[PDB]
């Protein structure tokens, strides 16, 4: 299990009357508190994709192949379009209703905004889990710990065939789960940060440098 952190940059816009003014928010916290409720409408056309996240909502807004824009509607901001939409600018998004928070595992960092007559526009740095398992058939060698931070494009499973290869797909925590058999040594564990003195196999006794 790769417990991968997803990054992205995407945009909303809500009443000034109703936002709460941060430059960072944290899974849970309160983005917006609207009174009336709120039409969120799309500052761009596109064909709709809906990312489904927990508890919040990712549009992805594309012309041709090239994505053109990223929208995120929050908790208690519901979406309104679907799958395979064609959506033209102005086109209502999602209704935001009462109080709107982050996701109980988005934080949004780094929100840069602009300030604009009575309506905000914030492009959010987003950032959440998405926990992928992998299958791991016998000829497929584990070359990383289990709790190891993970990059974007670190050979995490080796394999005889280039196909059947694993790559961590970004920066993910990796996990270890399901072992074919447990193994209990007697042995007493001594973690070190930096070099190493003593070779395998080796005689050591109490007080023995390692």
């Amino acid at each position: 299990r790769v417990d991968y952190l997803r990054k992205e940059r995407a945009a909303l816009r809500i009443p000034l009357s109703a936002w709460v003014e941060k430059e960072a928010y944290r899974p849970g916290e309160v983005l917006a508190e609207l009174s009336e409720p709120y039409l969120f409408r799309a500052e761009e056309s596109g064909v709709v994709e809906l990312k489904d996240l927990a508890e919040g909502h990712l549009i992805y807004l594309r012309q041709e192949e090239e994505v053109v824009a990223r929208y995120f509607l929050p908790a208690g901001m519901t979406p309104l379009v679907v799958e395979g939409e064609i959506v033209e600018v102005g086109q209502p998004l999602a209704e935001g209703k009462g109080l709107l928070r982050l996701p109980r595992h988005m934080t949004a960092k780094e929100v840069e905004a602009e300030e604009e007559g009575d309506s905000v526009h914030l492009t959010l740095f987003l950032e959440w889990t998405e926990p992928k398992d992998y299958k791991v058939a016998p000829h497929m060698n584990v070359i990383v710990p289990e709790g190891a931070k993970v990059q974007a494009g670190e050979k995490i499973v080796a394999a005889i065939d280039p196909e059947e290869e694993v790559i961590a797909e970004a920066e993910g925590v990796v996990h270890l789960h399901e072992p074919a058999s447990i193994l209990v040594v007697k042995a007493r564990v001594y973690p070190f940060e930096d070099d190493v003195e003593v070779t395998t196999g080796d005689r050591v006794a109490p007080g023995d440098v390692l």
